[PDB]
């Protein structure tokens, strides 16, 4: 076990029965890959948190700084991508995760890795490949061959790492299903929710400027939350409610003037959810509480990233 | 003879003639072609090898890529099986009299540097472009594979890796070749050979279609295939027998004929043979019989070299 702790705040495990089997082993391993990102935001942190969960549960953690994939996803030049990966590694360690950090290009260009990419290319239809990239592929009016190489590259990555568990965001689930159908060793997949962007108009993303970075200043965090989409009574699609759900600790103390109800103690996110859905808790008061608790959560991350000056 | 005209003869397309002249000014110059290994080597293969000998006769160092990785990506089986067919293809090409550098594509196409550049070209090649370039090359498939769109860029980078001045192939290769001219910094001169018509007259000739004459077909099989072949009187376009006459027969040619039907005709040019056949002067039956016996004699030293171990 540790099963329930691992399942907490994930969208799906494929499959739970297979995960319980993995959890019986003395030795188990789990991996995730991150295309390097110039800013590291709460979407990354949610995933790192889950890797820390797995680590707490006796999993050896592997982190792929997926520079080759970022390159195939048109994020730029390989050496420039790798340097952002270097910075991403420091952020992940500052979040509390000690793990094995590999750059994808350390093994994803070996001849026998490459031969298996082409073997997998013989078994992956263009349709399957294109459909697995719909939520991942950079936007492009003239889609590139690189886009359908990207998923078979990610599948072969998992093949060569040989872990028991693969972790990723829900946008990754079609690539994960492709690896389960194509590979001899079937990996247990754990998928994290994809956070909603701050203006509520889509999914949070490094390229859309609609995120909170883990090293944003408290003042920037307060401004981003203040201006955030947060309809009273509306929980689904609400970025503020999501932050409250996936990062904050409970009981939660929501401070208010006496004229609007005075201070409030919420013992659970579910309790928080009905209060807000009922319109008992106003969006301004929710924002203030989420902002101040989130600043404290991100405080020691930001400090370690800045304490060199 | 003039090197340019010797290279140009019986080709369908040069990209471009002006770049071909500038390459022929150089003392050191190379040409290359790839072949997916094929269980039977046929007249379409022969025509291309004859063009490589032309180029070699004009001072080009020849490279022949036995294209095993590409054949692998194009669903021709496993590499060891493919490579073994490649070994056989190499003997046939030599039995055709082509001394050249023979390479297996896999020898260099899985290198780390090579692979990175494949991925780089994949960023610059659209899916629609890649698929268009493969329309005459891809193995038929109800559910097309990613392998199909990797194939063109594998071929493109292969030429980039070979450093050749000239790239030779059939007309089915011309989209891949124009893609290579767009994407690479050295623009390669492309010499395209015609694709022969099938022996039944319908559609192009193809290993997969079994509508060809193999260079090691027995005389009786050759005569039989030719006797069967589509050959309307006075119909030159799409006439596989007239194609063979034009691309493989040697002139002046002596069409044997009964005296009762005119006697031996000595045609010293394909063009007149065309004009003769055009005006229905020269009958199909008489054309088939001359083409079959000439071709048998053309192909005889090759079949002999290949059957010599027996
Ligand atoms: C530019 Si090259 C010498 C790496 C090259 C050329 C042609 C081929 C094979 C051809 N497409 C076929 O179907 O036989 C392979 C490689």
């Amino acid at each position: 076990d540790e099963f329930e702790m691992i399942k907490r705040n994930t969208s799906e495990i494929i499959s739970e029965e297979e995960l319980r089997e993995v959890l019986k082993k003395d030795e188990k391993s789990a991996h995730i890959g991150f295309e390097p990102s110039g800013k590291i935001h709460l979407g990354h942190y949610l995933q790192i948190k889950k890797m820390i969960d797995l680590q707490n549960a006796g999993f050896d953690i592997g982190i792929v700084l997926a520079d080759l994939q970022a390159y195939l996803n048109q994020k730029g030049e390989l050496d420039e991508i790798r340097k952002i990966g270097d910075y991403n590694k420091k952020v992940f360690e500052a979040m509390g995760l000690k793990a094995k950090y590999v750059y994808g290009s350390e093994f994803q260009l070996d001849k026998d890795y490459t031969l298996n990419v082409y073997r997998l290319a013989l078994k992956t239809t263009l349709k399957r490949a294109r459909r697995s990239m719909e939520l991942i592929a950079r936007e492009d009016e003239n889609p590139k061959v690189a886009e359908v190489i990207y998923p078979i590259m990610q599948v072969n990555g998992g093949h060569y790492l040989g872990g028991d568990v693969a972790v990723g965001g829900m946008e990754q689930r079609k690539i994960h299903m492709l690896a389960r159908e194509l590979l001899p060793k079937k990996v247990v997949c754990i998928h994290n929710p994809v956070l909603t962007g701050l203006d509520g108009e889509g999914k949070m993303s490094s390229s859309k400027g609609n995120f909170i970075a883990v090293d944003d200043s408290p003042e920037e965090i307060r401004a981003k939350i203040k201006k955030a989409y947060c309809p009273a009574g509306v929980v689904e699609g609400n970025p503020i409610m999501e932050i409250a759900k996936y990062f904050l600790e409970y009981p939660l103390t929501i401070k208010r003037p006496e004229k609007f109800g005075g201070d409030l103690t919420v013992n659970s996110y579910e309790e928080l959810e009905s209060l807000f859905k009922n319109k008992e808790l106003h969006p301004m008061d929710l924002k203030n509480a989420v902002a101040e608790e989130l600043i404290k959560i991100l405080e020691p991350i930001r400090k370690r990233l800045l304490e060199h000056h």
